[PDB]
């Protein structure tokens, strides 16, 4: 059993906090494959996506497609902060991927995908105002969210505030002009506007490019779901329930570091109204599970019951830390989900999961099996989910974007840094939590 | 105040019934601009698109478009049809309409467009099978319902059933095979798969092609709607319930024509599981307006709440004479269609109607409003639509697809044949009940 890893001379970021973590659950994991995949994934954001200057910016790719995504770069980076106390090498990128976010931000609060300068791309001629500096413009609420969610952690792990400086300032009054003009109160089309020249459906809007409409109850339009995919009915909840947590966090930001009370009630009030809206128009009275949160609405009542792989989604509420895990309505919810009656879960003879629109039937993204571990509160869950990602690797010893249910072998992209931090995140909270010894009774 | 109709040596198809009825309704209503506007829509059809070939053969184009759709054509000459018993060139043109329908339906049963004879066209490229004899194919419930529905009504009419040949034996034989292909019970796929390059989101299919899954209940998927819009949820509720009442007509013809009785019970067999699968799957117990009838639904549990202008719809239902106007569930519907719950109502200083996703916001379809006065109990009612769709002409004297909710002059297709026959087919239905004294009180 060789890694699957570069080689040391070809990584492009190295951190010895984060090796020594490896060595550590290497000799601590009894199943060879187990430790083989942790070594490979853990550290794959490092080893070929990182791009850091040694001063105060990072840029950060995805992997198979060459660009950064706020959603991908805030999640890639996530397990590392924990680490950071440890090490100021990589302490310096992490406030370089959030300083870079931040800019990013700045240059267009809309846009999802950013180049590293100015080199535009092949989505330049889609049917909405760009940029060169921009890959692709899809609005999709999650992507303000997760720089957020980052530094926000960042800071309370390190205790660093040079972070919050005046990009940061500029980012986050972006994040509430953006936020607030998607909540169409005024106008139901508005300042954004897309269309783009496709065979797939999902990566247009109806409408003339203004989507399907929504009435004005207080929650905030999402163009886009944070699988690039379009959304059906534009208020999608899971990224609902992802603003609110994260305009709080800004909130105790603006408030204790940058001590602008006035700007931080603009991010509570607005998440305040947002809560409320959710309370009255995302829950479903479902005859078969009872309360359950549905999965996108537009205020005039339709909606949409199902689940996307993609986080956030409505399985991965608990682990974005917008619902406790104890929440009725979202134990409820996760039964739902994991059923036959969402027509996105897939069930074959490799196993089952969630999917969605954007790779089509039958075929299940690992993500929604993690996020299913992630949330789990029974030991057995959790194995049964490792096990299914050990099996349905295709023996590449990575995550994967999804696989077919009934043959693993048929999966798609090989090279998914964003899913590999996820999975090295979870063996390592398992560790973390006493769990080795159920790892180590993996067969 | 001119006429608008073309030149009596300019005109395609000439009918001396017709003719006649136009000038009694002319000398019987008092008001010149509405006298003027049924005497340009009416004919229009057989003025501009009719094709008979004075033997078994009417190709019929919708006017903007060059090509024949199975439903226009099917709905521009239905008015006709209660005049064939008083001109019999008439009466064998409304045969050879029959005759090319149930031609086209074997040619591809999944086809809702096809050409004269095979000079291909611009949607050729289309992601999906093609063939030279047509001019799209979106797989439209629709499409082979209103061939059934005029044969069915011309054969009632004349007692001609020459039109019930070996043609409409296959054509029949197709119906059934494509509708339980389309129930999707063994395979979420199947063999009619479509996407398109292309801007305008819902002229393609999602999911590589396949659409939105669907739960097997019984009722039959629809790719696109009436509108030519790929459904959201595939079972078209206004669809099979005109799939329902075609396949009771067709099962009757095949009784007592053809006596197959064999074929018949199959055609009655799935009209009795698609209509009991509509009562337990496309009801909604809304909380404003009681129990209505969904526009789409998926099988799972989901339901779209809303309406589009193009027939076969929401409020059409009794139109078609799918359900009784006084069902008390249509009633509910025909409340919550008209109002600021339907995302697709618009209203403004103009006037007030349905829409629809195909030409977007504030864009009224008068077919809604003649398919209100179609519909409508209350001759109050039924004046104001009439004068509605006298005052947003733009002075053109003919029915347009839609029109800016706040100024008229704002419209799209100056020649939609379908409309013109639609609103000639409204006046004289209005005058045959002896409501004349109605429209000429119109101010």
């Amino acid at each position: 059993y060789q890694t699957n890893r570069p080689e040391a001379s070809k990584r492009l970021f190295v951190s010895q906090e984060v090796e020594r973590q490896i060595d550590h659950i290497k000799q601590l994991l009894t199943n060879a494959k187990l430790a083989w995949m942790f070594e490979n994934c853990f550290p794959n954001t490092l080893d070929t996506t990182v791009h850091f200057d040694g001063k105060e910016d990072t840029f950060v790719y995805t992997g198979d497609i060459h660009a950064m995504w706020l959603r991908d770069s805030g999640a890639q980076v996530w397990p590392y902060v924990q680490l950071a106390n440890k090490d100021p090498e990589l302490k310096k990128m992490l406030a370089g991927v959030i300083n870079r976010q931040f800019k990013c931000i700045n240059i267009d609060p809309y846009a999802n995908a950013f180049n590293m300068n100015s080199e535009g791309g092949e989505w330049m001629s889609d049917l909405t105002d760009m940029k060169p500096e921009l890959h692709e413009r899809k609005w999709e609420i999650d992507s303000l969210c997760y720089p957020i969610r980052l530094a926000y952690h960042y800071w309370k792990t390190t205790g660093d505030a040079s972070v919050f400086s005046d990009e940061w300032l500029q980012a986050i009054a972006n994040v509430l002009k953006t936020f607030k003009e998607q909540q169409r109160k005024d106008d139901a089309k508005g300042p954004y506007r897309f269309q783009r020249k496709t065979e797939r459906a999902l990566d247009t809007m109806t409408n003339d490019g203004w989507g399907n409409p929504v009435k004005p109850v207080g929650l905030i339009a999402s163009a886009f779901r944070p699988s690039d995919d379009a959304t059906t009915f534009q208020f999608l909840v899971p990224s609902n329930f992802f603003a609110v947590t994260s305009l709080r966090k800004a909130a105790e930001i603006l408030n204790t570091v940058n001590r602008k009370p006035a700007l931080a009630k603009e991010c509570t009030a607005l998440a305040d109204e947002v809560e409320k809206a959710l309370k009255k128009y995302a829950v479903c009275n479902h005859p078969k599970y009872g309360k359950i949160y549905a999965f996108e609405v537009d205020g005039f009542g339709n909606q949409l019951l199902m689940d996307d792989a993609n986080v956030p989604s409505l399985i991965a509420l608990p682990y974005l830390g917008d619902v406790k895990v104890t929440d009725p309505i979202y134990q409820n919810t996760r039964k739902f989900v994991w059923s036959e009656d969402n027509p996105y879960f897939f069930k074959g003879s490799a196993g089952e999961g969630i999917g969605g629109p954007h790779i089509g039937y039958d075929m299940i993204w690992p993500m929604s099996i993690m996020m299913k571990a992630f949330t789990s509160q029974n030991d057995a869950e959790i194995k049964t989910c490792i096990k299914m990602l050990m099996d349905t690797d295709a023996g590449t010893g990575f995550m994967h974007e999804s696989f077919n249910k009934n043959d693993p072998k048929n999966f798609t992209r090989a090279w998914f840094a964003w899913q590999n931090t996820l999975f090295g995140e979870l063996i390592l909270k398992l560790v973390n939590e006493g769990k080795v010894d159920l790892l180590n009774s993996i067969q």
